[PDB]
């Protein structure tokens, strides 16, 4: 439900690493 502060419009979530996912466009986890 938190955004992770990193876009994901082209390039993937490399927050990742910290469990985020891509939710469309917004890196986002929980």
């Amino acid at each position: 439900g938190f955004p992770c502060g990193e876009s994901c419009v082209y390039l993937p979530c490399f927050t990742a690493a910290i469990g985020c996912s891509c939710k469309s466009k917004v890196c986002y986890k929980n």
